DNA sequence: GCCTTGCCGGGTAA
DNA sequence: GTTCCGGCGCG
DNA sequence: CGCGCCGGAACTTAC
DNA sequence: CCGGCAAGGC
């Protein structure tokens, strides 16, 4: 159970939130696992109980916080343990098994994919990350390309070929 | 001649 | 998305 | 005194 | 993220 939900959550974190090691007025600190999202409902209904499931399984004692901001809501767990659990998992991403790869790619697409489904695309500034995913998708028989989509901000796009539309949607999304 | 997809500019949602 | 701010508890 | 959870949100920009 | 434009192939 745990590996799949972890990879999915990491997907969301990487793309719509982040992992933060903080240093405050002497000499305090904080370790944060964050996912931000426009919809408070999606955070409470879908994301938070998955995070809560993981927290319980890992015996993390921190609580899930939901903080209102100007433009989005923030799901935040303040936990050194959870922070390293995800940061280490991120470093070892190349060792993911198929269940984890599929969950992670799914997270990526929910967070930052072409949601219109007329085109199948994933955006990110991290080319290296997209190239891992690109390799995974090839082994799943999903052809794709990576190109610099935005010369302003250095944002690359991973475009999934519509020739493999069906296989992508059914393997990754459904 | 239709589809796919590279390219790019605006602008919310991170 | 990121890192500032203000709290608090703990050894 | 040094570190780590809590709650907020101004500030900045990648999708 | 979105979505219009258009250039490149069956
Ligand atoms: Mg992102
Ligand atoms: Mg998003």
């Amino acid at each position: 159970n745990v590996s799949g939900i972890s990879a999915y959550l990491l997907g969301l974190i990487i793309s719509d939130g982040g992992l933060y090691k903080l240093k405050y007025k002497g000499n305090r600190s904080e370790y944060r696992v964050v996912i931000t999202q426009k919809s408070e409902n999606l955070i409470k209904q879908h994301i938070a109980p998955l995070m809560q499931f993981l927290i319980d399984e890992l015996n993390v004692k921190s609580k899930i916080q939901i903080v209102k901001g100007d433009t989005r809501y923030e799901l935040r767990v303040s936990s050194k343990k959870l922070y390293y659990y995800f940061a280490n998992m991120l470093e070892r991403i190349r060792l993911f098994n198929m269940r984890e790869q599929i969950a992670f790619i799914k997270g990526l697409y929910v967070a930052e994919g072409d949601k219109t489904l007329k085109r199948l695309r994933i955006w990110n500034k991290n080319k290296a990350l997209l190239e891992i995913v690109s390799r995974w998708l090839n082994n799943l028989g999903v052809r794709n390309t990576i190109h610099l989509d935005d010369h302003r901000h250095g944002v690359y796009v991973l475009n999934i070929s519509l020739r493999d539309r069906i296989k992508f949607v059914h393997t990754i999304l459904s």
